[PDB]
């Protein structure tokens, strides 16, 4: 089987992106943000605290034919930028682009903290990361992909992020239509449950390339590219006016500049981030003063390549027995 859905940029920054899923019998559709960061699927619910929904569709189990409640299960999750929920637990039918797993667990919010309820747009989570995150007590539960993998052509998934447009998560195959030359692998450590590789180095604009060993994670479900501060600090460095603000919260520089282009290693190959890309708008609403797209992961514990490096190319998530990432211009 295979399955192949659109993804949207949630609003004009490429914040986050949304693909729809079906959830239960008859269908209920919720737009969820894919994230291979984390490992639990769950979403709004009629069981979420009424004062906490604001705007999203939510998910009623009692409406599904096939929702089953996992009996003393519960779930509780807390992500990178602070933000968290919790719950309990159902199994029900989830499709993805065509693409069917039964008995999948989707974990219904009780609760959810302010940056999920302010989000209109996110229905919910669905965890691409390794099964060994998934928070459900007191049996891990696993993830839409790892369910559907035995059933797939292929064990894999793609991600093919727009820039200001939609774009794709494939399941199952890879589309050799969707990229310009050839997919470059890489190795994977489950170690810590992420998608985590190590880059073979960087360059900024038209400058030389540094060979240097950048380990981090491929995650959907953050926005900015965080990087070693050394690395940041020469990127910004070319950039007049440029300057790591504390009160912001990470580098800004004048909206008036033109940003480089930010080069990461893949092996021997190499993707470009154009630097529009790395341009995430005023800090408020009609500052001169942007925030930069490429911040440092000095106050995190780790690399991460979100979003905004992932949206340069077109991404191979392979589960096989020894699981690498793939990485091709586009
Ligand atoms: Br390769």
């Amino acid at each position: 089987s295979t399955g192949s859905a659109t993804t949207t940029p949630i609003d004009s920054l490429d914040d986050a992106y949304i693909t729809p899923v079906q959830i239960g019998t008859p269908a209920q559709t919720l737009n969820l943000d894919f994230d291979t960061g984390s490992s639990d699927l769950w979403v709004f619910s009629s069981e979420t605290t009424a004062s906490e929904v604001d705007g999203q569709t939510i998910y009623t189990p009692s409406k599904s034919t096939t929702a089953k409640l996992l009996s003393g299960a519960t779930w509780s999750i807390s992500y990178g930028d602070g933000s968290s929920s919790s719950g309990d637990v159902y199994t029900d039918t989830v499709s993805v682009g065509g693409l069917t797993v039964t008995g999948q667990a989707v974990e219904s919010a009780k609760k959810v903290s302010s940056s999920f309820t302010e989000d209109s747009t996110i229905d919910g989570l669905l965890g691409l990361a390794f099964s060994t995150l998934n928070t459900v007590s007191p049996t891990q539960q696993k993830t839409f992909f790892d369910n559907a993998k035995a059933s797939l052509d292929s064990p894999v998934f793609t991600a093919d992020l727009g820039y200001h447009a939609p774009g794709t998560y494939n399941f199952g195959f890879i589309d050799t239509t969707a990229y310009t030359g050839s997919i470059t692998y890489t190795a994977v450590s489950t170690k810590q449950g992420f998608w985590e590789w190590t880059s073979t180095g960087y360059a900024v604009g038209s400058g030389t390339f540094k060979s240097t060993s950048i380990d981090g994670i491929a995650d959907t479900g953050t926005t900015l590219l965080y990087l070693p501060a050394t690395v940041v600090s020469a990127y910004w460095a070319q950039v007049s006016g440029a300057k790591s603000s504390s009160s912001v919260g990470g580098y800004v520089f004048p909206c008036s500049a033109t940003l480089p282009s930010f080069t990461f290693g893949v092996g021997s190959a190499r993707i470009v981030i154009p630097g529009d890309y790395i341009d995430f708008g005023p800090i408020s609403t009609g500052s001169s003063s942007c925030f930069g797209g490429i911040q440092s992961s000095a106050g995190i514990g780790i690399n991460i390549f979100g979003d905004v490096a992932l949206k340069a190319a077109f991404v191979v998530f392979n589960g096989a027995t020894t699981p690498t990432l793939g990485f091709a211009s586009k």
